[PDB]
């Protein structure tokens, strides 16, 4: 028993980081088979970070002007190209600790790991979700840039983020892997607001079920709650409203303690209009919103990788 | 900037985990070199576990009782003997994967790194504390026995603890690599109370530190204290005291921030005798004490390895 905010272990994407150079820029590369992913904001003068026309910028670059190192092996870029915001160099080697892997794009909710490097070595991993409003709350100090996100599954890592920049709020926003942004963002130094940030409600319904599988069970009780009426209470407090889709994944979890989903969300109602009176559940506070109901699953059940 | 609960990059770790299967009893162990490292209760039946004769166990094992798999490969066990609650298997091949290491004993109120593993398989990774009381407030199921925590420094992992049970109370006891339990316990199934568990109080200070570095500055004041009598309102709360040792290890981040530690510990004690108000520290409602002031400085400096 027990429950913490776990990452998975990072060695599959730890063999995987090199280091991009463009002119006075150092920043993180992704290094998969023959192409090394960075931001393309590498290739930017900060003079330029204010209305960059990154076509134009690239196309004045050449193979050349990016250094690209794997440790003190110096890879030879034979190509580069523009996706979106990310950058693909081409490269004369192929990655040998290249895992098996796929690009997925998350949505708003889901966790994953972050693996922090800086001049492509690893620093540290920690778990993150994906916020409603499409930030995350990372740890991230200057030279992070390419550093990214990632789930395995199974055998493959699936890499669901690459980190560009931090909003003046300090949190932090970045693409998928095919250069996409989450959230409205561009890549551009100018004011870009993140929306209002919501609790994300099923994750909370998730991590209830993992203090009552950890013997902490204080706040169950007798009432129930239809699910409209649950997210009118949810609603007003800027919780997610929840869906049936919701109440289908939390279905396992449901299953392994024998408390329905409405029952739960009716313990979720009284916290939320009675507080905690000064208790905690899993030695917090606060209501905790960033496990899935899978973590929960995954972690309380054992599963390996 | 950001501040999050970060483990270590576990990849020189996950290439040293290996399954080691006694009896019916299967669990991790630790390969290094020409030595599989395990907890010597592998060797016991359940009904052994109430007042076990390690020794007298041991002695009617033979090498071919231990089956030790590093995957699929069957490593061949050529020896075997106990070093206090350890057992080391002598294997017939040297792990190339084998990193710089070395054993360590961590004292209480210091972190560390567990890479939770289950049939010699990494499910995760995730940060820990050592209790003022020698107990850890891991996640740990059945089969998660043998699991290390570690530090690394620069190229180096220092290991500093295998996991080897679990309280009623839900908190995890273990050794260091040399097999010497942190704690009072012993490895039998018997009533074994930890102390009173305490707030660690340096890694508090730490922790507010790394508050003012992200601009959480609410809590700073105007007052000041002397250490005497910051550790009289410190140790009604179930405060650790602090010791002059543990200022001086405060002093980078004391130096970085300008607010030296007896006005830190002002704030500290104001935090305490009045409480928080209903706002929060680093999205916090409750005082975090699992950093140390290196985590602190580790993390927003940005050291890698
Ligand atoms: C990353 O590229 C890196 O690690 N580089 C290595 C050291 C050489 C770097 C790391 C940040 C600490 N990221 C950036 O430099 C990005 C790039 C891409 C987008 C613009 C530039 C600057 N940048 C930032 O992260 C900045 N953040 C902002 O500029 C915010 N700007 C504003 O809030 C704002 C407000 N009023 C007026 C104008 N701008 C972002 C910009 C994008 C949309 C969200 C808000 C800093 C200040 C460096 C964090
Ligand atoms: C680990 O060996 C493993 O992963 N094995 C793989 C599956 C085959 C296993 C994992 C625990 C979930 N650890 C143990 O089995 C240890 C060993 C070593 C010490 C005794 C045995 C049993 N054990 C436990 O962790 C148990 N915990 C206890 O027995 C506590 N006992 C009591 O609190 C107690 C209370 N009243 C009367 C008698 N005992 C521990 C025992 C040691 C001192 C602290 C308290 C379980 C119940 C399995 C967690």
């Amino acid at each position: 028993s027990g429950f913490r905010k776990m990452a998975f272990p990072s060695g599959k994407v730890e063999g995987c980081m090199v280091q991009v150079t463009c002119g006075t820029t150092t920043l993180n590369g992704l290094w998969l088979d023959d192409v090394v992913y960075c931001p393309r904001h590498v290739i930017c003068t900060s003079e330029d970070m204010l209305n960059p026309n990154y076509e134009d910028l690239l196309i004045r670059k050449s193979n050349h002007n990016f250094l690209v190192q794997a440790g003190n092996v110096q890879l030879r870029v034979i190509g580069h190209s523009m996706q979106n915001c990310v950058l693909k160099l081409k490269v004369d080697t192929a990655n040998p600790k290249t895992p098996k892997y796929k690009f997925v794009r998350i949505q708003p909710g889901q966790t994953f790991s972050v693996l922090a490097c800086y001049n492509g070595s690893p620093s540290g991993v920690y778990q993150c979700a994906m916020r409603p409003n499409f930030t995350i709350k990372g740890s991230f100090l200057n030279g992070s840039c390419g550093s990214v996100g990632f789930n395995i599954d199974y055998d493959c890592v699936s890499f669901c983020y690459m980190h560009h920049m931090e909003l003046p709020t300090g949190v932090h926003a970045g693409t998928d892997l095919e250069g996409n942004f989450y959230g409205p963002f561009v890549d551009r130094q100018t004011a870009q607001a993140a929306g209002t940030d919501t609790t994300i409600t099923v994750n909370v319904l998730a991590w209830l079920y993992a203090a009552v599988i950890n013997g902490d069970r204080w706040f169950l009780n007798r009432f129930t709650t239809t699910l409209n009426d649950f997210n009118l209470v949810a609603m007003k407090y800027n919780y997610e409203p929840l869906t049936q889709d919701h109440v289908d994944i939390l279905g396992p979890l449901s299953a392994q303690t024998g408390i329905a989903v409405l029952d739960m969300c009716a313990s979720l109602k009284e916290l939320l209009q009675n507080g905690m009176n000064g208790r905690t559940i899993l030695g917090s506070a606060l209501l905790e919103d960033e496990f899935t109901p899978f973590d929960v699953v995954r972690q309380c059940s054992g599963v390996t990788f």
